[PDB]
């Protein structure tokens, strides 16, 4: 009954808006947690089964109300809906900001009262109410958004606060879903608050539907490929071109321009750099002008600064600078008063508001609080503000502005940014303060290189996570401006061939020093490409290559047998948990043997290899004396390499210090080979046998091996084992022989108490070992417990026995 | 111990520790010696001289309610000075009871197994009176206990005063910030308090491991040990901690979580 009406009246209210019917092209869905809005809420129970709400989010600024509304016009006409629902309400949270006690606001323009206690009355069996508020980041107040102190009643006819009131209705018995809409900046204040929700990413302009909005956009002729292929041809643009904002500030903002004609693709290259041509633009026939954009500057960034993003029909304005310049903005502004539809006067989406508010700065506060106030919720996450202050601090276009606006800019902030960055420097919080990113960000924008450089030297590692072909440029610039920089550690998320090689070509001017990890991320199929080329020119380059759980596969093996061979800096390279299965260890071991390599470590650790490669192994570890410690850790290896695992160490001079062991099968042979290693072959230090099917006959033979005297085996371990207990014992009689090794660790062994009963009084009489000894999960007798407990005390020769439990 | 055992036990060894010129410990392990029987217990004890060593009362199952008398045979008696507790059914409301066993010197009680305890604050400030104020109070054996950030904070700020000889010190479960971590490695290395250090399964992040290996790697705050077991962080860590042991062998061992 009262959906009708209310369902025209949104339609009158979006349609008219830009039209954007035949003006949009679709972006995207994301959620991964490693789309379709049909059919969004599934409470499936696969993983959501008692969920009632969703997050959007996305990159900076997709003008996201817009796609609010656009879901919102959706439902209004229809269009295949199947209706789920019987109401979707569109909150404008940037007007219900207020301070003030509302009850249940369904009414906006205050037409007349909206069936309210019937509404009520049709919640209690259908859950078709659904409140799609957004502006979330425009709760003003105090930045007190934490666990509301009182609820509210469930009729909602009480006027409480909406702190006090509407957010407990989100945090208890909302009974209805729930989409909110955001950026990640400072949200976590209502995601500690308790809401299972989920999240879904939005993401902007692709090259194909961006040509196809920029087709619907302008006319089918005039300005439809011409305009596109020029800014096409831009090396930049490109990158912004997927943010939307930037894609409908470029087309309306080049619209003004074959009046003109040839002026498209110039002093484009940043945000910054975009939004001040826009406005230069729009403001080029106006300079009289230079007080009232002083004026509306000076009042405009208070909308955030004091909290009042809305100026009240701009009634704050009529006190400053009201005239017809007023009018002339709104007209070529359309998009400020008619969007409130009513009285009210406003922006289009706040971020020439904060570009206004970088101008106030640049015309004449202090910088102490607004920096002390950094990314806060009180004066409004300061993020595209900083942004454009970074944008507009370079050099030139302070020269420009200076000249352009008449207006005099401190260079102070300069070094205050400089002392912002040796603070975040030294803020060890940062997973849940401002990341390397936005920072990264800001020094591109200022594209200063010595600031850049100074920027750079209070951090010495990097942990950033790809998400734009912005954050690839941005990374790009920064890196390639470092030199007290020593880690750099990348997330991938997704043509990355050519991404990758300018973020490591970076590292070619790293020169001065660079360690490299690329960890948990997939690389390509030409992911194994980058990185190759990198390594293969020569220089000062990554002493030490990670490539562990990423994407991997066999194809990477000869391109790294490439740099293994034409690299002289790389010192160790790990291969983890990536499936090189075989044969690509070939390629590995032909690598490292050819030439001349300085490799230190090699771990090939759960890589699904076989003993097939066993044999290459040996030959390689023969021919190479660099490298000397060698994981192949707990892999699908085993016995019947037995013979080349012998044989890899059968002569002194192999230079192989620790070498960790695998779950292997048939114990007596492969233990065996271990004996002729441990009597034969000098400087092996470590034998990391672990999670091993390995018997008593084996550990038995073991400590035979242990047998040869001046034989210098150093930490020694062996996990998983059924022995009898004279076996321990006689380890720990050869350890008194001789001091063989330091310390020694017994895990899931099955041992009984006189095991470690000869345990204790063999180390109790000039113990056999000298280091420690490790002991996990046995339930054994307590009197055990009291031995161990004992001995330490009086001899802390054995520095520990690790405790199993108490 | 975990023998079948009742409340009727009590009196009996309370004479039998009374007549006793020989034994130095006596153990009560899991068996029900509910409540009222730790006083026969503790009158035992007190009431004559007896050359007692160990008293352990793990897992009886009694109540805040004796701890006052545990605190006043404790007192009483000086032979006795190494007292398990361990994790029966006690907490806070016996805090004020836990500090003043040991409000002044010469209390001679070397180690002091604690239990699952309630609210964290108040005990912990006890531990921390006890820290500052007793001599040779060698253990201090919190484990399982639902403690907090700040109560471990308060906690090493117990161990900020000075001369206060705490060898072996352990805390098992919490979920803190990775500075208070921090926190108690400087005041180690302020000066060496204690020897060893377990962290179970407390939540951590790979940034606490990070500040403890730096700050171990720079004239290690511990000299014997520490030990970590279950986290899933990330695996710069092992390579940060593998790597300065060898280097420095002054912290002999972390425990290695599962590689």
């Amino acid at each position: 009954d009262y959906c009708k009406m209310y369902r025209r009246h949104v339609r009158s209210r979006f349609y008219s808006i830009k039209d954007l019917n035949s003006r949009y092209t679709q972006l995207q869905l994301v959620k991964e947690h490693p789309l379709k809005l049909e059919l969004l809420f599934e409470p499936e129970d696969g993983h959501s089964e008692p969920v009632h709400t969703v997050v959007f989010q996305g990159a900076a600024g997709i003008g996201k109300t817009i796609l609010a509304r656009k879901i919102m016009l959706d439902w209004a006409l229809g269009k295949l809906f199947k209706d789920k629902f019987d109401y979707l309400f569109f909150i404008h949270c940037r007007e219900v900001s207020l301070r003030t006690p509302r009850s249940l606001a369904d009414l906006i323009v205050s037409c007349w009262p909206d069936p309210n206690p019937p509404v009520c009355k049709i919640l209690r069996k259908p859950s078709r109410i659904l409140f799609l508020m957004d502006g979330f980041d425009e709760l003003q107040g105090a930045f007190d958004e934490h666990i509301g102190e009182v609820c509210t009643d469930w009729q909602k006819a009480v006027r409480g606060d909406i702190l006090l009131s509407s957010l407990i209705r989100k945090k208890l018995l909302p009974k209805a879903s729930l989409l909110i809409t955001t950026r990640p900046v400072a949200l976590e204040k209502l995601q500690h608050l308790l809401d299972h929700p989920r999240h879904v990413e939005i993401l902007g302009f692709s090259e194909a539907k961006r040509k196809e909005y920029f087709f619907k956009y302008f006319s089918n002729e005039l300005q439809a490929r011409e305009a596109f292929r020029l800014i096409q041809e831009n090396e930049v643009l490109f990158t912004m071109c997927f943010i939307p904002l930037v894609c409908w500030i470029v087309c309306t903002g080049l619209k003004q321009q074959m009046e003109t004609g040839k002026s498209l693709a110039q002093t484009s290259k940043t945000t910054t750099a975009v939004y001040v041509f826009f406005l230069s633009s729009l403001l080029q026939s106006r300079g009289l002008f230079s007080d009232y954009l002083q004026g509306l500057c000076s009042l405009a960034a208070d909308g955030i600064w004091n909290q009042k993003i809305l100026f009240e029909e701009c009634d704050l304005r009529k006190h400053g600078l009201q005239k017809t310049d007023v009018s002339a903005f709104l007209r070529m502004n359309v998009f400020q008063k008619e969007v409130d539809c009513e009285r009210f006067y406003s922006f289009s989406h706040m971020t020439f508001q904060e570009f206004f508010a970088a101008m106030y700065y640049l015309l004449e506060r202090d910088v102490k609080v607004l920096l002390e106030n950094y990314g806060k919720f009180e004066k409004g996450y300061l993020i595209f503000v900083v942004r454009f202050l970074f944008g507009l601090v370079n050099q030139e276009r302070t020269s420009y502005l200076e000249k352009k606006l008449s207006c005099k800019i401190s260079q102070q902030v300069r070094l205050e940014l400089l002392k912002w960055i040796e603070v975040k420097a030294k803020a060890k919080k940062l997973q849940w303060q401002p990341s390397q990113l936005e920072l990264f960000y800001c020094l591109y924008e200022m594209q200063e290189e010595d600031f850049v450089q100074s920027a750079m030297d209070h951090f010495p590692k990097i942990e950033i996570n790809l998400s734009t072909r912005m954050d690839h440029v941005v990374s790009s610039f920064c890196i390639k401006n470092c030199h007290r920089v020593k880690t750099l550690s990348l997330g991938f998320f997704h043509l990355t061939s050519s991404f990758c090689r300018g973020l490591f070509s970076s590292l070619s001017t790293n020169r001065s020093l660079t360690e490299l990890d690329l960890s948990d991320n997939t690389l390509g199929d030409p992911g194994m490409r980058v990185l190759c080329e990198a390594l293969q020119h020569p220089g000062c380059n990554i002493q030490r290559l990670w490539l562990g759980r990423c994407g991997l596969s066999h194809q990477c093996c000869f391109d790294i047998s490439s740099v293994l061979s034409s690299s002289q800096k790389l010192v160790e390279l790990d291969l983890s948990d990536n499936a090189l299965g075989d044969f690509g260890i070939r390629l590995l071991c032909v690598g490292l043997k050819h030439l001349l390599c300085n490799l230190q470590k090699l771990w090939l650790v759960s890589c699904c290899l076989t003993s097939a490669c066993c044999q290459d192994l040996a030959l390689v570890l023969s021919s190479n004396h660099s490298l000397t410690r060698l994981y192949i850790g707990e892999n699908a290896l085993g016995d019947s390499g037995v013979q080349v695992l012998c044989e890899k160490m059968k002569d002194p001079q192999c230079n192989l210090q620790k070498l960790g062991l695998v779950n292997s099968g048939l114990t007596s042979i492969c233990c065996s080979a271990l004996t002729s290693v441990l009597k034969t072959n000098q400087n092996f230090t470590h034998l990391y046998l672990r999670s091993n099917a390995l018997g008593d006959t084996g550990l038995r033979l073991l400590c035979e091996g242990l047998l040869h005297p001046d034989c210098k085996l150093q930490m020694l371990e062996l996990d998983n084992c059924s022995l009898t207990s004279h076996s321990c014992w006689n380890l720990s009689t050869i350890l008194t022989h001789n001091h063989s090794l330091r310390k020694l660790n017994l895990g899931n062994n099955d041992l009984g108490d006189l095991c470690v009963v000869t345990l204790c009084e063999v180390l109790k009489q000039q113990g056999c070992l000298l280091q420690s000894l490790q002991l996990g999960e046995m339930y054994l007798n307590r009197e055990t417990k009291r031995a161990l407990e004992a001995l330490q005390e009086e001899k802390p020769e054995l520095t520990i026995v690790f405790e199993i439990s108490w």
